[PDB]
């Protein structure tokens, strides 16, 4: 981690809470606009080991789909962790405000580009736990980094997670087949009203989330085998990976559409 002077950096604007400290939209120094994140005075032992712990990992990673960390200020207080600011925000809200507006194949380039960065960070050996359409932004290029801005999401969650508490990158692709049924959907709310009890239960039941509108059959196949109750029948990032490629590079494969559902007959 590169470490910033204070001096080159202007907090603007609070745009969420930290675990203890605001975060901001700022400016770095020809001005870079960031997202600073502040761990603020009185913080306690175990918050500054996990806020250094984090910039360290973010430090790590170097992946065109996940968030790049500009630098950390760690010799002056507040302390910080500053990434590069995505202004078109986060996936979720960003495609519930943008209903219909994209190709298929945009979609799926999506997807490809979150999966590329979690089996970068699977391969890194960290395990997200809170894989999600709110935790990944969006840039310019409609390129999909993989962020992580804290909280229970019993509905993003496989069920070993929850029952008992196994969090793996096996959980992250069931996870990340939640995110691609969010993704095809423009950001639909996973089970619609149903409470987090009749979420677990439906799963344990056998029911699994029905096809989006204008989903290819390619890509409910994919999702679905996300959603496999036994975490070694699930395919691994590199399999997802690698699919959604091919998919991809031969768009004509995703021409072909799974069947809707029809909640409502209308006949005229
Ligand atoms: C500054 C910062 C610090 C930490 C992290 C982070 O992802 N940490 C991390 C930890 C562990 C694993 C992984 C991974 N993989 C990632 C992200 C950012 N940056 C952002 N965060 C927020 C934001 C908004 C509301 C509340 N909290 C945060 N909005 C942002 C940006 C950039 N643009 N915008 C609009």
């Amino acid at each position: 981690t590169t470490e910033i002077h204070p001096s080159c950096v202007t907090r603007q604007k609070v745009i969420g809470a930290g675990e203890f400290g605001e975060v901001y939209k700022g400016m770095l120094k020809k001005e870079v606009p960031v997202a600073i994140k502040t761990l603020k005075a009185g913080y306690t032992e175990k918050q500054r080991v996990d806020f250094l712990g984090e910039a360290g990992i973010m430090g790590q990673f170097s992946h065109h789909n996940i968030i790049r960390l500009e630098g950390v200020i760690s010799k002056y207080k507040p302390m910080m962790i500053i990434t590069e600011y995505m202004e078109n925000g986060a996936l979720d809200k960003f495609l519930r405000e943008k209903d219909g507006e994209f190709s298929v194949l945009q979609l799926v380039g999506m997807l490809r580009g979150i999966a590329a960065g979690m089996k970068y960070l699977a391969n890194m050996n960290y395990v997200h736990r809170d894989l999600a359409a709110r935790n990944i932004l969006v840039n310019s290029n409609l390129v999909c980094k993989v962020s992580d801005f804290g909280l229970i999401p019993i509905r993003w969650t496989a069920p070993e997670a929850i029952s008992y508490r196994k969090f793996t990158s096996a959980s992250d692709v069931w996870s990340f087949g939640i995110v691609m049924w969010e993704v095809m959907t423009y950001g639909e709310r996973p089970y619609w009203e149903l409470s987090n009890h009749e979420v677990m239960k439906a799963i344990n039941d056998g029911f699994r989330l029905p096809t989006p509108m204008d989903c290819p059959s390619a890509i409910y196949q994919l999702m679905m085998q996300c959603w496999q109750q036994e975490r070694a029948r699930r395919p691994k990032f590199a399999d997802i990976v690698s699919i959604l490629d091919k998919l991809i590079r031969a768009p004509d494969s995703l021409k072909t559409l799974a069947d809707f559902d029809p909640r409502v007959s209308i006949r005229l």
